[PDB]
């Protein structure tokens, strides 16, 4: 009888809504095990996943910035990369990177 | 070309093929419009 009661007033204290808001701050999944990820495995993935974006066409405004940036990264030089996912001791200035 | 470009070339024919697949993932959308349009609706582009 309590929590009915509470649950009563708390309806009529607050203005309802429709829409449950995100709790799940990032959102992912997996089916196979998971390898730590290295700078080379990196490098590899990033490439796979920018091809996997070029396929699919935007819907929204996030949609269309993902497939912008993963066509910049896609556009990028080979010394770009080079000094992308070098160590600063290593890292020189570039035009993009 | 998606496919293409993750691959590394080894020969020279291999460099012209990654060459032309990352040429083909760069062209605009209105370079694309008109790459697939019949005579009838093509353009002249800056590419195609």
């Amino acid at each position: 009888e309590c929590f009915n009661s509470n649950e009563a007033n708390h309806c009529q204290r607050y203005p309802m809504s429709r829409k449950p808001r995100n709790f799940l701050l990032i959102q992912c999944s997996l089916i196979t095990s998971y390898k730590p990820a290295t700078t080379l495995s990196d490098q590899i993935d990033s490439r796979r996943a920018c091809s996997y974006i070029l396929n699919l066409i935007p819907d929204t405004p996030a949609s269309y910035l993902i497939h912008d940036m993963a066509y910049r990264y896609i556009n990028l030089t080979r010394e770009d990369m080079i000094n992308y996912y070098a160590p600063r001791i290593q890292f020189k200035q570039t035009q993009n990177v």
